[PDB]
């Protein structure tokens, strides 16, 4: 009923959308992993009379449900998708997207990691993102590589028309106590990568984490704090 939707409010397999700004939505789905249930976010950005998707809904059936929810709520075609790192909450569902006419993209680093891990593999490589601080335009967004954080390949996404920063899994929600799933993380570089984001996007008005509730710029400092403490 208008609040940001939380894990126990979304059965696994349904998807909900949340309007962030004009022409910007998040998508929220839930999935089981190792016997626990988790929410996850992605982004939808209006691209004229088409849509750009950022990240899958964490699984094939969830991603099919995402496409149906988009058709119901927005009614414009998803033509392109970007996955922001190689984990299944970002790429699981790419094969569904590719069979639904969506052109799928990720950095070469993400594509290599996804292939090696046995995850679904976006079709197209995003060059120009291999060095920390790199940025490229992609439709109505800017893609930014902040350096290693949650993963070595993690990208963040900025929507300049709305000053929306989508941090993906490099950014945690304000209630976070822990750095989340850190198996592929660089805890030592993560704060430096967050500082890069802070420096590059000082006008961000909304910050969206990979999992959990959006907020403002404080999510960036909170993330640095929690990762440093975790490492400690
Ligand atoms: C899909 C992703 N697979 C990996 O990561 C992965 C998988 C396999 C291998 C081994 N080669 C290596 C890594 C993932 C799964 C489950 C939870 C998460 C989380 C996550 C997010 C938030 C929290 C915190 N909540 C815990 C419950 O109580 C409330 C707070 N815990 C975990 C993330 C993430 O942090 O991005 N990713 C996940
Ligand atoms: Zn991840
Ligand atoms: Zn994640």
């Amino acid at each position: 009923s208008g609040e940001y939707p939380t894990v126990n409010e979304i059965p696994v397999g349904e998807v909900r959308l949340y309007q962030i700004a004009d022409g910007v939505w998040s998508h929220i789905a839930t999935q089981s992993f190792d016997g626990a249930v988790y929410p996850s976010n992605g982004l939808i950005v209006r691209d004229g009379d088409e849509l750009l998707l950022i990240d899958t809904a964490w699984g094939a059936k969830n991603t099919a449900a995402l496409l149906a929810e988009i058709e119901k709520q927005i009614g414009l075609p998803v033509t392109r998708a970007v996955s922001t790192h190689f984990h299944d909450d970002r790429v699981g569902g790419v094969d569904v997207l590719r069979a639904a006419g969506v052109a799928t993209y990720a950095s070469p680093s993400t594509r290599r990691l996804a292939e090696a891990e046995g995850n679904e593999i976006p079709t197209h490589s995003l060059e120009g993102l291999s060095s920390s601080g790199d940025a490229v335009r992609f439709g109505p967004v800017e893609l930014f590589y902040p350096g290693a954080a949650h993963s070595t390949d993690n990208l963040v996404v900025y929507v300049p028309s709305a000053n929306v920063l989508y941090g993906g899994c490099a950014v945690h929600e304000l209630s976070s106590t822990s750095a989340g799933n850190v198996a592929d993380a660089d805890l030592a570089e993560w704060p430096t990568s967050v500082e890069r984001i802070q420096k590059h996007y000082p006008e961000a008005e909304v910050v969206i984490p990979g999992h959990g509730l959006p907020g403002g710029l404080d999510l960036l400092q909170h993330t640095a704090n929690v990762v440093k403490a975790h490492k400690n």
